[PDB]
């Protein structure tokens, strides 16, 4: 029971998914298509990045995950696929997902399909691999791509093939890790006892903030739960709560509340209202928290 | 062949649904996942049942529904999981749904599964249940639930565990009837022999506006197809038309039709136009009709 | 394993769409329901045809395509199921869809199943027809259908029965090829050597502009690969550049490209960035091309 | 465009052939059918191996061999389907084919698809292959096969949708050389001096003698063009000839010419004479060479 | 891409069919011709109609049958055109040809153009038909026939016509069903629990024996696979063996097979040997089949 | 849409024609390749030039002709390729073939590719010719041809270049009239007024009887379609009729018919009987028709 989960760029207002979707079935006929999100904006590798990253521990091992946004489509740029190494923890706690004690997921389970142009950066370095191939054989791909879809000759096609049972190591030559296309991750800087970062993301549709300040920089200013945060966003708003599991720890609805978010990110909100959205905060605002 | 029908306040721009499906899948192998809709406002509980009320005479009997705005994930509040009673006629007429005479359904062949914050309570007035329970066990939610998910923790990872055939009456404790939370529904008023109600929703994308007036309101006041109505809304924008069928009885395109939606309550609408967004009607917005 | 592919104007803001499907795996439990999309204007039926022309190709033999807008919902009015006769190679050069040479489909190997109200207009043109029938017939549309919802009862409904085997020729008597509605496609006319047609589409989520101008159109205007082109928009926005494969060919990020899309069509855009939306183009402003 | 080259012992003198083409266009729409030849004795594995072990280097790469004689039609049995390895080239000289230094072949660019009963035993000696499957995919076959026209059902059908595109791993699972059957082709014995084969073929409809005494087992003996040469056949009939490129160098019409054929191997011949008919020469009769 | 499937008496041995050939291509130049074949005993519409009434599931919807022997050519006699009603199944089973679960055909989509000679006799019991028309026509044939090759001048000429898409009722006027030549079949024969036929064909290139004894007839002396059977042939050779699917079933190579043949009809062979070659059985001598 | 017509002495036994039309694809992937026949007794030419004289009338502008018998394949000879003036009426008659008036041919469009053995005598002195030239260019043939098949190397693989394009004039150097070899037709002489010639062939599969007594031979010999004549045959069998239009003209099945055939020429043959093989009439037996 292959499953393929696809995030793209190709957006819900017309019949590009479907297109891909319809090879899918073609190419694979036992498969279940798992639509990721669809909806990014165009050509920001590090917003997909995000969408991706956090993916495997919850689908059954041997699931591929095609991702694309694919500027370069029609140049002789090639596809990479790659056997990630951990599938690895997450959360606010780093944990397995599930019921129970969760679903410990074995190593070398996952496979992703993206354009080599960055979008696997997170992924690769969260997880690790351990085998990247270019896709250049034409048993996966079109001998003739069409120029503007690459995200369907050079992702979904081939991710089929994959699920439906085509050996990796087929797909093309195996590529070094210098040959691997990374974005560059801006860090979170040490700066007195503060953490400096950023707003990584606005959480829709709640409007929450999230920064990319993670639980491990908090775990070594040893910020646990509890500790009373001045968390100041934009250089110019101070904003102070305790950190707390969740939203309503905050009390009255309305009021402020600083946790850690479902991707293990200090993050900053209102109980059971909007924070970003009346104010226009956004994504890029600087975010530094300290005693 | 089993079905969960999927509802929720998770919205479609990030991975947040697919870590839900990914579970589902995980822990159900067989299971088809339908999404209803993930776009409700959050914490917009009205709204969320709305869209969950009218599902059952549509589904298959055995079909799990998983329904969730989360505004207190993280507390120890937990779900509650019902067998609903009745799958219930519905309809501007009240018929099973389906070719011929329709699909007639059998009691006590659905589960809602949902936060036990008033979600259920259009589900539970209008079919009736049978049992209801407190999602408690560890061998359907996390051990170490995450803080800010309870979406995925305590709806999303249970359904898929009763999908796969987890006896109902496992989850935990059974529930009493006071115990489950319902919200106030704004009472249909009579004013002389006109009928006082709200805009309930405007319906996407068509721009028609729906009123919390229901067939029976108009059958018990002797008003039936043919009916010269006066109806009133937010308080100064009037209309005029007999109560027909659809929207072509209105004649050319553009002129007002009030009618019985397929959910069985008065409405308003231009003929293959938008009546709501030229002049920015909502919901809220008081509605009376007079005859 | 039959497959329904999905395209309607419900929206993805409520459950409409889901009491749809609920239906189809009623009457055909083994069915995979795709979706094509559900975002297009209410009432557009050439909007509506632009996005399942294309389809066949990429899908598997047998599959039922699910097509409708229905602003005449509730009147007399019935639809309309046709067996079309080619697939149809497309693309920005012409070639059958997939890996290796691509997938050839057998003739008369897809049904249609939507509104006589032109809707296919363009499927009919491009892929020729078998036969077509009224849809009649209580074994595949309710004894009492919902007044306004033709999209579930007349194309919903009888798709899944046709999707589980229900003979075509059963579902009502065969049509006459005058009977099936059409729109007028707008052509593509003359002044001097001069292409003058119109924007037919915003291509999102990237703000491309697609006209209504085919690859045909250019051959035998003597338009190639080479050529350096003026492309006026609106009546008054000039652009140029030579006809290229690909957005990369501009260059820069940025830079303008002229190129046929994956449909087949002349189209203009900006390398990995918006052209439509910093300019407000839209859908029916005109469009002419000089060499 | 693809090609289907097909070999059969259906004969050409009802519609069987017939019946195959049909369902070959029907399913690969573009296809070409070539016929190799339908008049081989039936049953003779030998015979139909020699009418198609020859044929790549002729035709355009990517091309299907359609080749069968199916004496165990109906029972467990499955078709084996090859992709060969290197095209070969052949001749009396061994060269490629075509015009100027002819059309050099890749590797990898020919299937064959056969009864697994040796037809192919020839094909996988002189080219070698690449990969090998058994055809029971449902895709490519029929549920409930013909029981006596494995020719069509096993063969013709599956051939066509190679033709088509359908990924020739997905047939069926893979085959070990062992599971493949081989006739014994019979040896060449050296005896003395003397070269002892058999007349291989009568070539009709000239009434040429072939023998399967190769070039290489001439070159091996140092004769070459210009020796003289007793070719002995049936034990009794014996020649007395110069080896020598084509008929006409035996000088006056009806003078013996020994020769090699364009297949690479010793014959007899009258010079536009029949050599085999009026003395009624045989397929089978001992055929020994003395220099 | 339309098709005319071609039968004649013509031969194989000159220019006859070429001639005819040419003349389909250049009227339909987009044509396939498909010979199904050319060596028929000149003048027996009997076999003739053979070789042609089981054509129609196996090839596109929309295929021309050009089928002719012509005994009258040259006089006044003018060929009929006829669309027939069902395509048909057939077979030992009665089934789909094809792939899966075979090629659905719909009604009324393959034309037949023969001389009005009885060629059509069981074609037109087998399938039915909707329309006939005499060809008379001069768009379709020649005003200044070829008085010795009607089969070019009144069935090939025409036939490509039709496939380039000439209105069928348009090339002559209807026929009356009284006008439609045909010849009588003989009955199989109820005679005890024996059924009582004839030798139809011997079966080349194999020398198998069919009969007129269908699986019908069989159908209802309760006569299935593994009866025990006796089937005399020339009322002094009684076979015995039961009722396989299959040659093989007999056992060692040579034994005597009972099946039901690729047409449906009751049949006798040896397994991988010929039945009426050594022994000079012939067509048109009796066949009795009992338990 | 270009089309080779192919005439060969190879036979319908081997690969041998399938290897040339391999090549043919190869050489020109649109090309159509129409069997004429393959059955010539080899190394007759004159047989040969019967099967291809009367060809140009029936095919589309632009076919080439391959025709071929080669005897002296693997010496020093080239074949010739020579554009003919007239396509030619022919018939009973003589007229254009095809429907209505049929279609007339412009001059100078067909090519014939042949030995310089003669075998296109009549083609010459029929149709005339516009540029005759020798085939010896590496472009259009192997530059190491096989010694015995110049039917291939020398015909087929040339013909297939002037199919796709390749400039007539650039095959080698012009021949003059002299330098193409022609065969000296038998003269139908004279003893009285009784026209005496042979037997030019058995009319299979019919065996009605072609004399070489043309039409205009029996015209200003006085003898219109009234008249009662006296043919004998291998100076032994005498038979008597008027001369018809057709087989039926003689009454009674069986009755003899003295006639002018397809080709313009003097028959004789039994209304739908078999003159020729009952009486074992053959080719080049003497023929003597009086009035
Ligand atoms: C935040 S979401 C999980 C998806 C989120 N995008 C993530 O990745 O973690 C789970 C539940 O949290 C509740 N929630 C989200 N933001 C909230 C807020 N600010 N206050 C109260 N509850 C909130 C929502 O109702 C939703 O059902
Ligand atoms: C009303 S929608 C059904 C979904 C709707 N949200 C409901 O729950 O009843 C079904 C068909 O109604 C047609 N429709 C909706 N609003 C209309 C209007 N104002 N005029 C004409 N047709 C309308 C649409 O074209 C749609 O395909
Ligand atoms: C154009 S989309 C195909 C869907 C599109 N609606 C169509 O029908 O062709 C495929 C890839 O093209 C890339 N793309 C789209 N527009 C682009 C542009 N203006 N510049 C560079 N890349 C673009 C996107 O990143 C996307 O993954
Ligand atoms: C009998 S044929 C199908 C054509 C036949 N004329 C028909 O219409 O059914 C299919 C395969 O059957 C095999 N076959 C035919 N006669 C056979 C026999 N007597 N024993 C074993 N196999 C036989 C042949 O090898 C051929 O490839
Ligand atoms: C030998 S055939 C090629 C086909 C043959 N079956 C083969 O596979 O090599 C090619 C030309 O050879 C010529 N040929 C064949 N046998 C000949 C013979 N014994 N003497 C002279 N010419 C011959 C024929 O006229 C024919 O056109
Ligand atoms: C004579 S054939 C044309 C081919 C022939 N080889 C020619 O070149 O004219 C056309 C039709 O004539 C009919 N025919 C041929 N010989 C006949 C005969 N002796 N009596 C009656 N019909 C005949 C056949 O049934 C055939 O369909």
């Amino acid at each position: 029971r292959p499953i393929i989960a696809f995030m793209s760029d190709l957006g819900t207002t017309d019949d590009s998914v479907a297109q891909c979707k319809g090879l899918m079935y073609s190419i694979c006929p036992d498969v279940t298509v798992v639509d990721v999100c669809h909806s990014m904006t165009p050509w920001d590798v590090e917003e997909g990045a995000r969408y991706i990253v956090d993916l495997p521990r919850f689908f059954p091992e041997g699931t591929v995950f095609a991702t694309t946004t694919y500027p370069a489509t029609g140049t002789t740029t090639r596809s990479v696929a790659v056997r990630i190494k951990q599938a690895a923890k997450g959360g606010a706690r780093g944990q397995w997902a599930g019921s129970g004690a969760g679903f410990e997921r074995a190593e070398g389970s996952y496979i992703y399909i993206a354009p080599n142009n960055g979008l696997l950066t997170t992924v690769l370095e969260e997880h690790g691999y351990l085998e990247a191939y270019e896709v250049t054989s034409p048993k996966v791909i079109p001998e003739q791509p069409e120029p503007t879809f690459y995200s369907r000759e050079m992702v979904a096609i081939p991710s089929a093939h994959l699920a439906a049972g085509f050996p990796l190591s087929e797909v093309g030559r195996p590529l070094e890790d210098h040959e691997i296309v990374r974005f560059n991750r801006p860090a979170v800087e040490q700066d007195g006892e503060a953490l400096v970062g950023v707003v990584s993301a606005i959480d829709h549709p709640f409007g929450n903030v999230w920064t990319n300040i993670h639980r491990t920089d908090l775990e070594k200013a040893g910020i646990g739960y509890g500790a009373r945060l001045r968390l100041t966003l934009d250089g110019v708003l101070p904003f102070e709560a305790p950190l707390t599991p969740t939203f309503a720890d905050a009390g009255e609805i309305g009021n402020i509340a600083i946790y850690l978010n479902s991707r293990g990110y200090l993050s900053i909100a209102r109980n059971a209202a909007s924070l970003a959205y009346p104010y226009h905060l956004k994504e890029g605002m600087s975010a530094r928290v300290e005693a």
